[PDB]
This record gives C-alpha cells, structure tokens and sequence, in this order.
C-alpha cells in the first residue's frame, strides 16, 4: 500500500525496478519523464496510471501508450482511492 | 494526516464543514468545480490548495483565487509530501 511517484525518465532508470517490486495494493505515478516508462514493458502487479494531460504537453500520442492513460481530475480519485467520508 | 477532497462544487454541503472542522496536520484538495471553494472566505487551519491547471481551465484568472494554486507538477509533490524518499 505505498504510494510510488516517478517523476523521471531514462536519465534515472531505477524507477522501472521500483516499479517491479510494487505491490498489488501499490500506486504507481508517471508523471514529467515518467511518461517514458509508458513506451516499457514494465513487469509490475501495481495499479499504474500515466498522466494523460502531461503525456500529451510531452508531445505524445494516447494510442502510444503500454500503460493506462488519466487526466487530473483522475488522479484525485486515485488520491481518494477507496471513498472515505470525503464523498 | 486526513486526506480531504472536494470536488462536488457548491451543491454539496458536506464540503464546506470538511474544510471547516478540518485539522492543522491535514490537506485539503480543491478540484473541477470545488475551485468555487477556492473564491470564497474558507477559513481552514488545514493546507488548502486549489489546482491550478484545473482552476485556469474554467476560464478564471490566478488573481481570481484566494487560496494558493498548485500545478499538476506540486499535487504529485503533495501526496509526496515533503520529505520525499523515493530514491
């Protein structure tokens, strides 16, 4: 259940092995150089989303993508997650 | 330590003493139509902050908001926190 931000790209090339020893209960962000990750194979079981709108200011295509593509406004709802009280 | 979101703009009450009753230790997350909380006289002891890519997209100005804005960029840094030990 831990929270993985991956704000890097290429130049830092750790982030993939982070990435496959995540856990089933663990977030996986790509955002910034993250979308790099998004053209990998990445051997993960976490839950991995990549941010739509920065994907798109990198100047990439949304069929050019491995991996599950969000907007803003669904990376709250992954930072609410479950429901809570919140609403 | 609460994760507090609102995002149901101003037609759900709920919202409001969310933010209200919200604690020093906490952050609260303004988001799609819950900017409208970002205009008015919110008094929290809470982090509040309103998103800014989001806000600037319903056609209003960073001079329109009271709170602080944060980019796609610093809501990653957010749920980071601070401390960051993503290395």
């Amino acid at each position: 259940m831990a929270l993985v931000l991956v704000k890097y790209g290429t130049d830092h090339p750790v982030e993939k092995l982070k990435i496959r020893s995540a856990k089933a209960e663990d977030k996986i962000v790509l955002i910034q150089n993250g979308v790099f990750w998004a053209l990998e194979e990445l051997e993960t079981p976490a839950k991995v989303y990549a941010i739509k709108d920065d994907f798109l200011a990198r100047g990439y295509s949304e069929e050019d993508s491995k991996v599950p593509l969000i907007t803003y406004s669904e990376f709250i709802d992954l930072l609410e997650g479950e429901e809570k009280f919140i609403g």
